[PDB]
């Protein structure tokens, strides 16, 4: 029943490890995460407002 969580929260944990193992991602790498957050989530009203919060954590970290 852990399917209601968007992959964003999963990528939060996963990218945390991935990025470190890669030795810090470059600017273009994050564009390969932005698409991975929602993929094609249709932009569900309210839901994506929630997704936006996770979006805010992946597009930048040292900035």
């Amino acid at each position: 029943a852990d399917n209601k969580f968007s992959q964003s929260a999963n990528l939060l944990a996963e990218a945390k490890k991935l990025n470190d193992a890669q030795g810090g991602i470059t600017e273009e790498q994050r564009n390969g995460f932005i698409q991975s957050l929602k993929d094609d989530a249709k932009t569900n009203p309210g839901n994506n407002k929630e997704q936006q919060n996770a979006f805010y954590e992946i597009l930048h970290l040292p900035k």
